[PDB]
């Protein structure tokens, strides 16, 4: 995975922290950074209206899932590869895939486990690099995805 994997992570930890609590790194990165930085600032751009406009789809599939602990968390792979792989792959799908993350993210804040979240980012981006590696890797990674929104 290397740096499409270590930046992707970085990015969507980074988003799912700042919904939920606060919020800021103000941490290096330091890396391929101003690429992160940038993707993080088109994120919370286009994130914004997404979680709203699903709120309903988003509120069903929270309750569905019943979300409670760390062992909860862990069992959502599945789940989010069902919903996510099959069919049109393109950005708009990915930023819906991160803006639950984040919407889980609150409420996992909200049910004091704040806790959970960091393996939440984790376990999305192994979903995301994994299902959509090529398809990624095609766009320019995170470069490609601060374009196709601006
Ligand atoms: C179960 C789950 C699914 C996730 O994203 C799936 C892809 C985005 C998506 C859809 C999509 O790819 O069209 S429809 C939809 C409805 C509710 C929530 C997300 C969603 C993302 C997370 C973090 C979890 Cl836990």
């Amino acid at each position: 995975g290397d740096e499409l994997y270590r930046q992707s992570l970085e990015i969507i930890s980074r988003y799912l922290r700042e919904q939920a609590t606060g919020a800021k790194d103000t941490k290096p990165m330091g890396r391929s950074g101003a690429t992160s930085r940038k993707a993080l600032e088109t994120l919370r751009r286009v994130g914004d209206g997404v979680q709203r406009n699903h709120e309903t789809a988003f509120q069903g599939m929270l309750r569905k899932l019943d979300i409670k602990n760390e062992d909860d968390v862990k069992s959502l792979s599945r789940v989010m590869i069902h919903v996510f792989s099959d069919g049109v792959t393109n950005w708009g799908r990915i930023v819906t895939l991160i803006s639950f993350g984040a919407f889980v993210a609150k409420h996992l804040k909200t049910i004091n486990q704040e806790s959970c979240i960091e393996p939440l980012a984790e376990s999305i981006t192994d979903v995301l690099v994994r299902t959509k590696r090529d398809w990624l890797v095609k766009q320019r990674g995170w470069d490609g995805f601060v374009e196709f929104f601006h």
